RNA sequence: CUAAGAAAUUCACGGCGGGCUUGAUGUCCGCGUCUACCUGGUUCACUGCCGUGUAGGC
């Protein structure tokens, strides 16, 4: 009833298993499958397959409701691959109530950014920017990593996505999706 | 209840100096070292509508 489609796509071993690099393709070629496509009307998730809280799932279940979704990357809509994973098909969701939530941050772990900006925010001072209020006493960090190289005119990001509460308390009908490339409230199992 | 039981050695010095080891020599001949490998599980990156204001953006 909120996004009621999902594809239980099952990443097949290989001899050459980067995660952060082979979910890095997916969400990138996902990335330009939606921008190609064009609209808000999309739900990404990862299910339960975080064992510790560091590792990411070997696993995807995107959330959109028929049309979207069949003209989207699917077996229409090339992916480009069609034999790393040999996925399957959608179909009716059940009646779960996690709370439904998924999340996107970034950190800082890098201040030569930071003192950069402000020697060019209002010309600060070298002595300044070196002591001002960086954060070279600390490095700030977050666990579940995807690479997702830019999309253009750019580098390697380091991507991280925190699943929200998954709390089993309650359901409501938000909107449907945050960010670029990710839903908002998504039915998880 | 110890062949027990005890005990101040203490003082100084000139080893001196001289010298031909000499010549000579043929190491001399060989040699199959092979064979196959994923550096990949990682580059926390230039910004900026930013909030320098530790959450905030592709």
């Amino acid at each position: 009833f909120t996004m009621d489609h999902y594809l239980d796509i099952r990443l097949r071993p290989d001899p050459e298993f980067p995660p952060a690099q082979l979910m890095s393709v997916l969400f990138g070629k996902l990335h330009q499958a939606l921008v190609a496509q064009g609209g808000d009307r999309i739900g990404v998730s990862f299910p339960d397959l975080d064992e510790s809280r560091s590792r990411l799932g070997e696993r995807l279940r995107i959330h959109a409701s028929a049309d979207d979704l069949r003209a989207l990357l699917a077996r229409p809509w090339l992916e480009g691959l069609r034999d790393h994973l040999q996925f399957g098909e959608p179909a009716v969701v059940p009646h779960p109530t996690p709370y439904r939530q998924v999340s996107r941050v970034q950190a800082k772990s890098n201040p030569e950014r930071l003192r950069r900006r402000l020697m060019r925010r209002h010309d600060l001072s070298e002595e300044e920017a070196r002591k001002r209020i960086p954060d070279t006493v600390a490095r700030a960090l977050d666990l579940p990593f995807v690479t997702l190289r830019s999309q253009s005119t750019g580098q390697h990001f380091r991507l991280f996505i925190r699943h929200g509460p998954l709390q089993v308390t309650a359901e409501e009908g938000g909107f449907t999706c945050y960010g670029l490339s990710k839903g908002g409230f998504v039915p998880w199992f």
